């Protein structure tokens, strides 16, 4: 199947799914609630557990200078890859590796928003740990936003460290959690 | 003379000025890099030696829940009622008296956004004595965010306590000075 | 122009005066009403609106261990730093500012006694929020005495809080007004 890009300069253009997932209202709340609150103008971002592409080239669309994808499923990323193509956007890089392990090794190079749609099959106290791991090995700076979108029966994150947790959103059978770093 | 409030809901409407001051790149770019960083929506907003009141109202058309608009001038502060009439939006409320002393008074209703463009004969050490103010006698909180327009031939602010300042914008001959409390 | 110590170790010498506000008994009696009910040994004093410094430099004269002078106008302050040095006596702090915004910005030293003779052209609302600002933001603790001298046209103050007022004296076209912190 196929979904949209919702806003920017890519809005309504088309970007294939693979297989399952499991809308439109979620990821355009999403983008409403950052970007009331931030200009995504200049902004790196990285999208954990991509699948599809959807949030980071969402951000692209909307001005950001990066997106860093990570998706561990090989189908996944070539649906990544051909989405980047498609919309013909710079600043994409696709990352295909176990997620955990990449945010594991960490990096010398901050984002400003960390978007991350994790499988069902990933419990929420492994979840924690990942947001423990952007705080400390390099991916987020003051500032950071991080947003975390979960079905409703998933237990809660539990936010570490030095982050501000933001107002939780539902819609439908899925949470938003939102954070910032202090 | 007359200036024009420049975007929101009142964007285009005309507004009276007092005995000058003494422009629209200014109040527009201002806002272009508030309005980028935060929403708002719902927000309360302080306007110290508010004058015509066009910064303050500017943030009300915008969208801004308050405005508590600070001035000692009594023919300034009747211009700004004059403006808060023609306007029609709610949520101004005028304050009349000396600015500093308002401010060493304080408040127990803490702002998300101060507004201040001082008279030219304000010297800046006593601007930072206000910026302290701010800070500790309940007229910010975590995230509020405070603007100084000052001519660039005045010295520059000391921020004090834990604000970050924001990058430092010049226009012509007047600087802007942003900082967020952490 | 130049006026005398009235009491203490200085009782009797001159000092200068800056171009003028526009008495001795005034002075005089202020100190009787306090001397009569506080020692002013070991005491911390804050003079605002200084001027010449006659007051404060009358509690040091008394026997208060510390006076800082607050006086916005630069000659003035020239002047009262050439009477602490004409004097001789030591616990003198001079600082030149805008007085209501060093109220404002407050301290983590009280005083035990505050003086205060301001211009002509404040008004007594304006005085009225710097009186609370003593109250909540350093300058005062239990027991602080605070004395304001005023034009019997001004009119009559607004003592916050947890003041008790003392009984109001005037001396021919001067009325003090006395008061001491709960």
């Amino acid at each position: 199947s196929m979904t949209r890009i919702i806003g920017g300069v890519a809005g309504g253009r088309r970007i294939a799914v693979p297989p399952r997932g499991t809308t439109d209202r979620v990821r355009e709340s999403l983008f409403n609630i950052v970007t009331a609150r931030r200009d995504l103008t200049g902004l790196a971002v990285l999208d954990l557990y991509a699948g599809s592409g959807a949030l980071g080239l969402e951000a692209l669309s909307r001005g950001a200078a990066s997106v860093l994808f990570v998706e561990s499923d090989q189908r996944s990323a070539a649906v990544i890859a051909r989405n980047i193509e498609a919309l013909g956007l710079s600043g994409a890089t696709l990352r295909r590796g176990a997620v955990a392990a990449v945010v594991a090794a960490g990096t010398t190079s901050p984002v400003d928003l960390v978007l991350a749609d994790p499988p069902y099959n990933v419990d929420s106290a492994d979840v924690d740990a990942i947001l423990a791991a952007l705080g400390t090995n390099g991916w987020t700076r003051e500032g950071t936003v991080a947003v975390v979108e979960r079905a409703t029966t998933c237990a809660p994150l539990t936010w570490p460290e030095g982050w501000r947790r933001w107002p939780q959103r539902v819609y439908g059978d899925t949470r938003l959690e939102l954070a910032e770093r202090l």
